């Protein structure tokens, strides 16, 4: 077979740290690490049937004289420019290894936040000396040219303002802002730029990191990745997207409506091009019809104005600075943010647990947000997660019930995603993994 | 007034160096060059727009401070001058000072060398990786997207970019390369922009240019290009790009340059095939079939253009050592004084151009170069535009076979919108072919 | 109190890592004492502490990480009212290492991996660095001729682009580094590393000079010993007292093990002309007790600084290739065999010093291991607070064994007393913490 | 010949810049060769140092990465284990850089502007840097106690983040930089600057130590002197011979200009305890010749290295405010008034020494400027090759004047002789190059 060697950015490892990543009987670790490493070599589509395409891929970790070398059997050939692996992709492979190893060397509420902290610290993601300048960007993996161009323009304007970018991984509004920021930073001579990509193992093949990401972090699960986003964020920019972006929006809004979070200054701007006005009218209406009028104080909307969204982020930075100091908190990690256990407790989407969601309009707005967060994660899981497609493939779409006022508003929004092509990367038509009862 | 202080890269200057820049001809050139870099975003009626602008060089405790009176407001993001634009201001000041503190063939080349070395543009220990990118300032979106794609592909191969200044193909590649370099983790990227005082207002440097150099004239800029180049990529363009093409092919056809390995790739999107078929034909119709060994054409393949440059870099390395030459400056390349002698285009000197097909191909190249620079001057240079206001178009004559071909090519530039950036009135020719 | 604030290399810390270091806490007292030792960079007792009873240190987790509030710090840590920047760095190194050890008390394999873990966490193990680390060993209490000699050897190491790993304190612990500061400056070696390894029970007796740019605090004497020999690419030993003899018997015992026969690392004993009779007596000590087979592991180089350094320098490619052959790291010698008689933590007290097997019918490695322990007791009785307390209320440590081994040891200990190697010379004469039966 | 190649910090050069230092332009090569030889020779203080290395030559080669130098039979003490000390390598390119600049750029304003231009080309004038440069003057030939003192002051300057500008050579020219290497390392001052200024006629007598990281070759003595005082933010003067007296008389003659009365730069004369009588005598010589008015411009500090360094350090904010007040550079003191008598190059032969006006009925600034030239001639007659050649065939330089002055100068020179300051002790005994009438 074809064998490539990869040389190292990264620490020495012990035999203890590394023996767990041998192909072995009655452990799942190697295949987790292999799949994550495979995904990184594949920056095509959004299904996890790419594991069927590269079934003869394998990876070996070697402890040698200058640290770790990796040997790749049959890697995807589009990792390669002129027979050599793009240096960014090389670095992602070591980020994979670093984070898988950390987490497995380190197997309630304080415990979870502390683990999220530890992972991020081990990754080098929390820079002690840094002034607040980190903007989390959220938006669709499946987006048209006009929306993509708009994300690039916003990225550009953040770049000019010496701001850094944290996103998820994948195509669309996950790579657009970094590409624009590449230009904006170079205009502004900002050499210390950071493009942070946060992923987890069940999502990573579906949405592989761009090699422009210069700090990849693999979180253990979706909820810990979401906690990482909101604890590192200094501002939040939200683009148009499908159910993944909705999940992320409802996560932060459930958090922000807590009374303890009322002096948390973190700006959220929903932003899009002129043609996303109808998307944003519909989305704003959904939020206020479900979570109440109270939610609207936590965000603002900017249509057709990249510089404004980025100006808002930029202007808010001294606010974030002052507030961290008032709380005796760190700049780089928001300890003082109150996240309730209903946002922290891992949700494994199957038919049973999708049914058992209390999606009724007589809850606390926070707990309802926590529930719809879970709802939208199940939609994601049924679409893109290899385990989650299997449960649809044997037992049909996930069954979902509640207040019919909410249920019909949810179904309209979900169908909007289908109609605007937000569910899937386009190339046959989408069939729901969901069923609203 | 609106008064901005800019602090500094920039060396200390003496009183002797500074005194000459006090607000006769030297202040104006310096002011106008500095106005140009503040106005990033193709005529020189941009002087009228900011008539109340002034600049003061102050010698202070840590070096040079600059005071701007009424600078253009699009240099500013949120009340602060873009840092790249600040660096351009000091690059302007560096180069005006150097040229004025110093000022045949060996004299001219050593001046060109000295300017570049003073600018820090000649990095002694660097391996060959510099691609010169030529192309139109006035190009469509498909052509523009193509330039940024090639730039991307050059970034991924760890190659650097030298270009002229301005919009269009002058900014595209750099912007693609920003992404490509970032993916490739290439932190030591170099985006060289070369300009001269007579064109800088019409074609201002993008703030993404991180090495701006100002040459004293067009001919010394063209020499700077070809002595620094390790390869050349040429996109579709107008008369300025044609000038540069004919400059290089003229040079490359000299027998003493037969061992010069420098690759030249003419490249463009699918839709540019007719452009290149027509341009390639013009080239072999004028210079001969002997011209074709000095370039190739790569249509609709950005990776191929960049692979050709990348593959050539060890060959450039070996050739420079074979000649006992520098990596960063090609001293060994032969430039005859017909390519070096500064051409001042006016009504008189345009009509006195010798443009006949009964000529040595290198002399015809050097003469066609002057013709196309003439067109450029009448379109973009303030003194050129003023001369067409006063006297009408530059007249050109010669072999009527050559005259028909030139006219067709010029007419192609007009019809493909290559003469003039959109949004004014229609282009009217600054040339008339007799 | 005189509050001096020390501003923040040093990572963000959680509250959980930090809370045990409040004044109530045996951990705080340890942290305080290490921090004060570091602030007190001209005697070798730990009634050093009793000069500074009103000293305390508060850790504050703030916006850019840890700040330190010092209450009444030693005033020779200051130059014109500002704390020396090297001492500031040492304060954070202390914090880092005490935190790391305390967060990791969860068995030969456990010892080595902890030592690996501490060093890697400290930044002491550089991936990608080729072998250039010389461990320098010698007495803390030496004369000017001996001192200038270590400084000359230091200069010769520096010219050859070699780095220095040593213990902390005065005398031969600072000499080499001061010499190498000149040597490295001539050679333009800006990436110089001067490593100082210590542990909490000895740090107050032998405080790190500010010139040490990589201070590491190991949890005990034995783990410092392992760190020395796992990191060393060469070893230079100057004349010294019981501490230097302990270290010498540590390494000779390791290197005589038959599994360690291929290990290429040089050991050079070296001193000025006047130290010939010191080495004549110590070479005789070693060969009478351990064997003629001990002698093949070290050489002796009197009065040639450039030759000691040259032996180190010429050994580097040999050490380089050997590590490659073993698929071993350059920076950490995993393959070296350290048997558990060199790892087992020895708490010197009256009972344990009595139980030592010093009989000349042993395996020569195990005799080396017991002589190691014997010499650590002498050190502990002299300069360590808890060993001083044992000596105060029970009298001197009592050792027995083969009567002409014991007469050779009594002679060698008496040489140390005569040469003022036991203790930096105070008003009263040295009284032995040891009696040989 | 043994050919050693030196690879290229330093620019590309043209054929035109290089052609002139081909061996045949004929004068220029021999000057360039001698400067490069001196640099490789970092033993004694004659200029029969060129007679030992008659087969040495140097060839400049324009190559692919800039300049390569081919050394034919270089001195072996430029080498450590068969490789040239990188400090010395950098020194060869400094020589080349400066020889080229001066000879490509061939009254009062033009001399200052060339001094400036040389310094700026060398990289010696740093934009953005605040005042921290201490000029150190002192003997080339000094005992161990005076040497150790200079190292201690150097250390104390180092601890205060001050940089050092000095002459080249042994003695008080190397002492401070070696102490500072340690003091800068304690304070983590990695951006340390050790400037050594020299000129072609003195370089072989007094070669740079490889510890000097910024070597500048000036075209003559007077231009070196101007470079010192224009860059200085403070001045320390140790005991020394005629060359240090020369520099003392330079600075004191400058500082007694009424236009210089506001210049805040401190001058501290400093020495070990045993040099008290030396300073007693020199203080008397200065106040007798120049007046009580000379004494307000310096102080004497005996046996306190820290106080000498403290005076320098505390004066920096005063120097800073003053350069702001005169709208002058931090790095280069344009505003300092230097009269042409201090600028005008003196060439010591027998006629110019005899034509010196040396009469105690003078303007103190005129008398200082003349005594400057007198001492320069003693230095030239001692160490300069063309100076020694004048006395080898016409006998000692003759000086005459006010017989009170002439006996004071006689006594001071005889003190230099008695204290071994004229010549490094261990050749033949010193025979005076001067006769006082």
């Amino acid at each position: 077979s074809l064998i490539i060697q990869v040389s190292p950015s990264m620490d020495l490892l012990s035999q203890l740290e590394v023996e767990r990543l041998k192909k072995t009987a009655s452990s799942d670790l190697y295949q987790l690490y292999r799949n994550c490493s495979l995904a990184v070599l594949n920056s095509t589509d959004n299904s996890k049937e790419l594991l069927d395409k590269y079934k003869n891929f394998d990876i070996t970790v070697m402890r040698r004289e200058r640290g770790i070398k990796l040997e790749l059997a049959n890697p995807p050939e589009h990792a390669f420019v002129d027979g050599q692996i793009i240096k960014g992709i090389q670095e992602h492979l070591f980020s994979v290894l670093r984070d898988i190893v950390y987490v497995n060397m380190h197997l309630n509420a304080t415990h979870i936040t502390n683990l999220v902290f530890g992972i991020l610290r081990n990754a080098g993601a929390l820079i002690p000396g840094a002034t607040p300048n980190l903007v989390v960007c959220w938006g669709g993996h499946s987006i048209n040219e006009v929306e993509y161009q708009y994300t690039r323009e916003v990225g550009h304007e953040l770049g000019l303002r010496e701001l850094n970018i944290c996103t998820g991984c994948g195509p669309g509004a996950m790579e657009g802002p970094m590409k624009g920021a590449a230009v904006g930073h170079a205009k502004q001579r900002y050499s210390e730029y950071r493009y942070l990509g946060l992923t987890e193992p069940s999502i990573i093949a579906a949405e592989p990191p761009n090699p422009i990401v210069n700090e990849l972090v693999i979180m253990p699960d979706i909820e810990k990745r979401l906690e990482a986003f909101v604890r590192m964020a200094h501002g939040i920019i939200i683009f148009p997207g499908g159910p993944g972006t909705a999940e992320e929006l409802l996560y932060i809004l459930g958090i922000m409506m807590h009374p303890e979070n009322a002096d948390q200054p973190m700006p959220i701007v929903l932003t899009g091009p002129k043609q996303s006005e109808a998307y944003f009218r519909s989305l704003d209406k959904f939020i206020t019809d479900t979570l109440g009028e109270a939610a609207r104080k936590h965000y603002s909307i900017a249509i057709d104005n990249p510089a404004e969204a980025a100006r808002i982020m930029s202007n808010a930075m001294p606010l974030v600075r002052q507030h961290r100091k008032d709380k005796e908190d760190a700049y780089s990690f928001n300890w003082s943010l109150k996240i309730e256990p209903e946002f922290q407790l891992p949700f494994e989407p199957n038919h049973e647990s999708m049914a058992n969601l209390d999606l009724h309009l007589n809850q606390r707005p926070e707990v309802l947000a926590a529930n719809l967060r879970r709802a939208f994660s199940g939609v994601v899981a049924g679409n893109v997660k290899a385990e989650g497609i299997r449960e649809i493939e044997r037992h049909g779409p996930f069954e979902m019930h509640g207040d019919p006022v909410l249920m019909k508003k949810m179904d309209q929004l979900l169908n909007d995603f289908v109609a605007q092509n937000r569910m899937k990367l386009p190339g046959s038509a989408y069939e729901p993994c969901y069923k609203i009862v």
